[PDB]
Formats: C-alpha cells, sequence, structure tokens
C-alpha cells in the first residue's frame, strides 16, 4: 500500500467579449454656417421655399452626438493558489 | 491499505460579455447657424415657406446627444485558495 | 507499494474577443460655410429653393459625431500559484 499525495490548481477561463454597432442611417451630421434647407422625399408639386438675408457675426460650433460601444471584461488581482506548508508522505510496508 | 490525500483547488469562468447597438436613423444631428428648415415627405401641393431676415451677433453650440452603450464584468480581488499547514500522510503496513 | 507525490497547476484561457462595426451609410458629416441645402430622393415636380444674402464674420467648427467600439480583456497580477514548504517522499519497504 503506496501513500498517494495529490494536490491540484487549475483555473479555466472561458470567455467570449463582443462588441457589434450597426447604423443604417441617412443625413446624420449636417451643419450650415447660415440657413440649412433638408427635404426628405418630396412627392408631386411639394413646394418648399427658404428665404434668410444677411449674416455677421456668427460662432457655430456643434459638439455632435458620439457614439460608443464598449464590452470589458476584467479580472483584477486574481489569485488561485495552495498553501501545503510543511508537506510529508511516508510509507513502511515491512 | 495506502493513505491517500486529495487537494483540489478549481475555479471556471464560462464567461459570456456583448454590447449590440443598432440604430436604422434619419436626420440626426442638423445644426444651422440661421434658419433650419426640415420638410419629411411633402405629398401633392404641400407649400412650406420659410423667412427670416438678419444675423447678428449669434453663438450657437449644440452639445447633442451622446449614445453610449457598456457591458462590464469585473473580479477586483478575487481568490479560491486553500491553506493546509502542516499535512502528512503516513501508511505503516506490516 | 511507493510513494507517489503529484503537483499541478492549470492555467488554460480559452478566450475570443470581437469587435465587429457595419454601417450602410448616407451623406453623413455634411458641412457648409454658407447655406446647405439637401434634397434626399425628389420626386415628380418636387420644387425645391433655397436664398440666402451676405456672408460676414462666421466662425463655423463642427465637431462631428465620433464613434468607437471596443472590446478588452485583461487580467491584471493574475496568480496561480502552489506554495509547498519542505516537501518529503519517503519509501521504506524492506
Amino acid at each position: 500500500g503506496g501513500g498517494k499525495v495529490q494536490i491540484i490548481n487549475k483555473k479555466l477561463d472561458l470567455s467570449n467579449v463582443q462588441s457589434k454597432c450597426g447604423s443604417k442611417d441617412n443625413i446624420k451630421h449636417v451643419s450650415g454656417g447660415g440657413s440649412v434647407q433638408i427635404v426628405y422625399k418630396p412627392v408631386d408639386l411639394s413646394k418648399v421655399t427658404s428665404k434668410c438675408g444677411s449674416l455677421g457675426n456668427i460662432h457655430h460650433k456643434p459638439g455632435g452626438g458620439q457614439v460608443e460601444v464598449k464590452s470589458e471584461k476584467l479580472d483584477f488581482k486574481d489569485r488561485v493558489q495552495s498553501k501545503i506548508g510543511s508537506l510529508d508522505n511516508i510509507t513502511h510496508v515491512p
């Protein structure tokens, strides 16, 4: 009869991290220092008129809509340890 | 008869982190220093008129609608330990 | 009967990190120092008119919509250890 000692330390990380971002989009970021006119899909006798006069001390600084998609998995100071002080395995079979 | 000692320390992380962001969108961020005119899908004799006069000391700083999608899984100072002080496994089979 | 001692320290990292970003888009970032006119898919007798006069001290600094997609998996100070102080394996079979 032999004395068996077994110690095991496993760590499996089955990780799947994804970050998808689709956009079917029209027009989006349109910016005009003076007048801006937008006409989406006019039909038949669709009269659209804009009038504007003079253009003086104008500041126009559009900061816009930032889109951000993220997906993180983080392990900070993870530890899987096994401290076996003073191990001994004696077999004595006369 | 052999003395068996077994120690096991496992840690399985079956993780799935996702972050999806779709947008089917029209027009979105439209900015005009003077007049802005938008006409979506006019039909038949749809008269639309805008008039504006003069343009002086104008500031126009549109900060807009930021979109953010996130998905985190974090493990801070995780610990799976097994402290076995002074282990001993003796077999004595005359 | 022989005394067996076994120590195992495994660490499996089955990782899958992805970051997809599609965009079927029209027009997007359009910027005009004076007037901006956009007409999407006009049909039939779709009269669209814009008028503007004069263009003075104009600043026009469009900061726009930054899109960012990210996906991180990070392991900071990960540790899978096995400290076996003073190991001994004696076999005594007269």
